[PDB]
């Protein structure tokens, strides 16, 4: 037997970058990119994603104002503070009038997309949602729904009511892990919902959490390849943030740098997709969303849920700041975008096909 020495790390890292620049997206290339822990490799990866972002989606940072209108949920996901078994949380529901008028205010502040997100709350489904969507569509903006897993019939009604997009983060593409963490449902169910949403003509959003308990680098590679496979219009990625009132309270938090590399690789794989700098990135690191916008992201989603409900939508700890008024977030992200040298979106910021 003869030796089997490793190649030097710097030269290996440069070969990975070259393969990414040549769009040679093999599993081993993606795995090694995620595994390298070199500050200079990572910075070059971020700059490549930023370059691709500049070339294929430009300098507009699209603002999507989120109204989290109910924290009631019928599911029991192990990671989520809204899981039905968490009795330590005050639950709330907004009336349709509250939701519509709050959306109207965001539109007046300049949001060009309203995102309606909730727990899986049967109260609203399907007809209350349809009424709300129809009212918001009269305001001249795009509407995105993020309501979880529902029958095809509901998704069809909401499309007819005028919804433009649907965000259903796939969470994890590992079906064994998915079922362990989401004991009510399955990856197959989640994927079927995404396929139905695409067939109905929604712009569809997927995306995973990074750092889930039991998730490995190979699983993160599977997430990237799943996203590439379906050419998603939008991809929402962030770290897992443990919640103290859940079974995962004591697990490791997701790593910011690893999550940033997932955002960067997603931009490289899907050059003209819409990729938010998510709330969870801003929670985990001060300035986290600003950093993510320099590493391939092109969207920001200010929290527009009003007091006294905003503090109760406790997906994970630290999500909400209560130090400022509930109308500060849209002007605040506009200021952030200006300081980055970027521009707010001029239209609804729907995904375009300009890459290849
Ligand atoms: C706070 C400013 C000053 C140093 C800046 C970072 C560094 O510049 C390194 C790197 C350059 C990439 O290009 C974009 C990503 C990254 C992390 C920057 C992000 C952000 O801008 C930082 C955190
Ligand atoms: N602990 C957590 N850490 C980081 N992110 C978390 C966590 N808990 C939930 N989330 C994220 O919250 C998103 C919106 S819930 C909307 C709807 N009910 C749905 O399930 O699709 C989910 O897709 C998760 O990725
Ligand atoms: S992630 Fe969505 S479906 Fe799961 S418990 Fe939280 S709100 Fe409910
Ligand atoms: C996303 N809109
Ligand atoms: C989500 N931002
Ligand atoms: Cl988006
Ligand atoms: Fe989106």
């Amino acid at each position: 037997m003869w030796s089997h020495p490793q190649f030097e790390k710097a030269s290996t890292g440069r070969e990975i970058l070259e393969k990414l620049e040549r769009r040679e997206f093999t599993r081993e290339v993606l795995k090694e990119a995620l595994s390298i822990n070199d500050r200079g490799f990572n910075e070059a990866l971020f700059k490549l994603a930023d370059e691709i972002r500049r070339k294929y989606v430009g300098d507009e940072v699209h603002i999507r104002a989120i109204i989290e209108f109910s924290n009631v949920c019928r599911k029991n996901c192990l990671y989520c503070g809204l899981r039905r078994d968490n009795k330590n949380l005050k639950r709330y529901r907004m009336t349709p009038e509250e939701i519509v008028e709050r959306a109207r205010l965001a539109v007046q502040f300049g949001a060009k997309t309203i995102v309606l997100q909730s727990g899986e709350d049967p109260y609203y489904m399907p007809d209350v949602i349809s009424d709300i969507v129809k009212e918001i569509k009269k305001m001249g903006v795009a509407v995105t729904l993020s309501l979880g897993e529902w029958p095809r019939e509901y998704y069809e009604k909401w499309k007819e009511a005028g919804a433009d997009r649907y965000l259903l983060r796939h969470e994890t593409a590992n079906p064994v892990l998915h079922r362990k963490l989401r004991p009510d449902t399955s990856f197959e169910n989640r994927l079927n919902c995404l396929l139905t949403l695409k067939e109905l003509g929604y712009e569809t959003g997927a995306g995973s959490m990074v750092g889930l308990p039991g998730q490995t680098i190979d699983d993160l590679v599977d997430d990237l390849l799943f996203l590439k496979e379906h050419d998603f219009d939008m991809v929402g990625i962030g770290p897992f943030i443990p919640h103290p009132d859940t079974p995962l309270a004591n697990e490791k938090k997701g790593d910011f740098t690893l999550t940033l590399k997932m955002v960067a690789l997603t931009r490289i794989l899907l050059p003209d997709s819409n990729i938010p700098a998510t709330t969870a990135m801003g929670t985990i690191v001060p300035g986290g969303r600003e950093i993510t916008l320099r590493c391939g992201a092109n969207v920001i989603m200010p929290n527009w849920t009003p007091s006294p409900y905003r503090q109760l939508y406790q997906l994970y700890p630290g999500k909400i700041s209560v130090f400022e008024k509930d109308t500060a977030s849209i002007p605040s992200v506009m200021k952030m975008i200006e300081l980055l040298g970027r521009k707010p979106g001029r239209d609804w910021g729907g995904r375009k096909r300009v890459f290849e």
